[PDB]
């Protein structure tokens, strides 16, 4: 099987500022060497469904793997939520290796004493639109194998920082396209 | 047969302004649970080949199909330049299941009285470059399943907006990758 | 064998400034009529390992093939370093048939006398970013089939393109996520 997704149904899987406040659309697809990737995040509930002028331009979502490219369950989204597909759900088993969708460790080393600052190469970053609206960028920032905690082996996070004053509004973003060279 | 295209040639197959006034290049390329897209635009004739002060600086281009994914003919694309990948051209029966190419249903829902704005993941934004000019920016939203006319089941529609007065010059824009989920 | 890559270690294998300065990591992964490929470039040693005020804010990384699909010598990065995909290596065999990977000639025709400027889709220009850093934005230009010299049959190129100062800085940028049509 050859996608790992969180379904594509808007069920709250994910924390943005609480728990299960919103839902994150993420799907791999393995296509040989890479995955191709395609991600958006939409707030339900809690501070980010309704910004404020002091609310925070910059939100993290940490995916942190096992060694068997098993989801962590200090994960920012949910275990629940998250197999391998079947029609537009996903697969009974809980408990499916997944090492050859996670990032390459060469191509995307941990951090470490060796060498400081690690690889650009180690990060994706582009804009993507709050309310797909073309006047609000949002700059997301895909993260691969930069996380430690926990004890992961691999790390996909989705981080999205801005500027601009998008109080009132709900934070969802347009869909983002990308691939990253696997395991 | 995993690609559904237009050719990669230059004869005329879309409207812009007016009837065949334009070419379209699309190639949607099936892997697994995504399509991989690929997309780019010319006018040949027409305002849009030589644009004026007046010339209005947003064109949608519109893919509507059936529940077989056939393309409608009341599309911006012409019938006759898009089928199944067959060498550099297309296969000779006319109307071929597509379904799995279709924009998936649940990620991308169309519109409706439940609940007013659609998830904005129903939308892909950047921006591409007109005549591959690199202060020369076109924004490009690509939408999944927002159409209802003609009986559309499904939709893929490529808008170009932009700003800057690109009076003089020919409507072309740089190439563009993109991927949904699908059906 | 559907991956070319220059492995993804970070030995160096390109000319930036002068020869095997820089690191090139290159993938493309064969996807049917297209290739997903995925690129970033670093600066090893040399000028742009510590850009001055006067470093020449425009770096071409040119990809020459020949009619087999293999990377002439004459090209920026070192054919050492190119092949098939084996593990996070390459396959033993220096010399393989790469067609089916090479930028297909009718939707990315070479450019001659017979219209002036070429089509813009033979290009992507987007922004990569330099650092990882969100407002350090570098245009990236990927090109196909627009070089002749040295008898090419093909052509991939890479330019990268600014205007802010970043003079002190090591280069090194994000990666970026791209297809194209194959022969
Ligand atoms: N890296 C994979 C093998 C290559 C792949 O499946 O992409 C593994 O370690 O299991
Ligand atoms: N959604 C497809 C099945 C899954 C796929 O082919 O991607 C169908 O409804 O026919
Ligand atoms: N263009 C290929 C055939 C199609 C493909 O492999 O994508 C060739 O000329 O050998």
């Amino acid at each position: 099987r050859r996608t790992l997704w969180t379904t594509p149904d808007t069920s709250p899987n994910c924390k943005m500022s609480t728990e299960k406040d919103s839902k994150l659309t993420l799907t791999l697809t393995k296509c040989g060497s890479q995955v191709l990737g395609n991600v958006s995040l939409l707030a339900v509930t809690g501070e980010y469904h309704q910004m404020t002028a002091t609310t925070k331009k910059d939100v993290k979502i940490s995916l942190l793997f096992d060694e068997n490219g098993i989801l962590l369950p200090s994960s920012s989204l949910s275990k629940d939520y998250w197999n391998y597909r079947s029609d537009d759900s996903i697969v009974s088993q809980k408990y499916n290796n997944a090492v050859p969708f996670m990032p390459n460790l060469t191509a995307y080393p941990k951090p470490s004493a060796q060498n400081a600052k690690n690889y650009s190469r180690t990060k994706i970053i582009s804009n993507v639109y709050l309310g797909a609206l073309t006047y609000q960028p949002v700059i997301i920032t895909i993260a691969f194998n930069q996380e430690t905690e926990n004890g992961c082996a691999y790390s996909i996070t989705f981080t999205f920082t801005w500027q601009k004053d998008y109080s009132a509004q709900q934070f969802d973003v347009t869909s983002f396209t990308f691939s990253y060279l696997t395991q």
